[PDB]
């Protein structure tokens, strides 16, 4: 009934990820390796597209960037109409997203908006550094846009692990990624997910299998 | 023995872009060739040819109120390219000092390909007055793109070979963002014009 988050051994079975070993290392034995280069292509697609104008988002990503725009801008009016009528709109069946055009048009091209658009490539970098910006003016917790969970998966779990330490499984490429180009200083459009990639492979040495479990991996 | 710039015609005769309307042109070849011309995307200046990481460098040092630093990097430039290979890495010191200065983030932030970048830091040079070509004639075997894509810079109509890249620049210009999107339709619809303004020479072969 509920979409519970995955852990990082069941994240490696879903995507195919676990591999035998070849070459011995201490500490180690009976333990799976990862498979870099799947890894690499399921992080990847977890990054998921370019920013390239916020009219090219889907309505969620762009209601809520409008959202955080407000509250960077010191107006929380206008993010919480917004949240307020895509609220009143879920009851019945559809939120109503396009209540966030007044204010995307009035914020976009905002001093503190454009700021953050500079320094990231992708819809999702973008709107965690967006969402951290709005954070300096209040709270702004996930709780205000619960409908997003069921709607939009990797949205919900990225907005989610702003201000953590630790990302999902779901979005550590994304995550991943965030932080690279918070530590390079720059927008970069070519994927920095080694740390995912490094995260899931110390996440998955830390679990012992049976012999069973053991022949079940394939080279 | 001279690069002559193409004329709009031999343009369309170069790349296959005449057919039978006045001749009229392939707007799907034309859109192909245009996108080419727009080059890589700018992801970090180090993906830069070495050439456009020197030259952005001394745009930046301008931008910056900092000629002298220009200056010697145009200067060792010159120097070695008397003997033989250009040292592009005289800049280096240049890039690593000016690429996150206000001034460059501001530019770089507008634009998502290596030459709308480095078009923008040309105009915002001269800012600070004058910057010729004159001063990097070495580029113009080296690399006729970016070549032609600088001197087109301030101008209002730009040479074929760049047009391209100089519609997608003031197109981001005019949108007010950066895009990774190419738009390139004002190219296409100025070689339309310029081919249609020139008469047929009757009995020609043509699709």
């Amino acid at each position: 009934p509920w979409a519970m988050a995955l852990t990082p051994m069941e994240f490696a079975r879903k995507y195919n990820l676990l591999r035998k070993d070849d070459a011995p290392v201490p500490g180690e034995e009976m333990t799976a390796g990862i498979r870099r280069g799947d890894a690499k292509r399921v992080f990847t697609m977890q990054l998921g597209p370019y920013w390239d104008g916020f009219e090219r988002c889907s309505p969620q990503a762009y209601a809520l960037s409008a959202v955080f725009m407000a509250r960077m801008n010191r107006d929380r009016d206008a993010a919480n109409n917004i949240l307020k009528v895509l609220d009143k709109t879920f009851v019945d069946g559809k939120p109503d997203f396009s209540v966030a055009r007044p204010v995307m048009k009035k914020y976009q091209n905002s001093e503190l908006v454009q700021e953050v658009v500079a320094k990231h490539a992708y819809v999702l970098t973008v709107i965690a550094s967006l969402l951290e910006a709005a954070r300096e003016d209040g709270v702004v917790p996930s709780s205000e846009f619960l409908w997003l969970k069921p709607v939009d998966e990797e949205l919900w779990y990225m907005l989610n692990c702003v201000g953590r330490q630790t990302p999902y499984s779901e979005v550590a490429g994304p995550f991943a990624h965030w932080k690279a180009e918070k530590e390079m200083g720059r927008r970069s459009l070519v994927p920095m997910i080694d740390e995912a990639i490094r995260a899931l492979e110390i996440a998955v040495k830390e679990v012992r299998l049976t012999p069973r479990q053991m022949e079940e991996l394939e080279p």
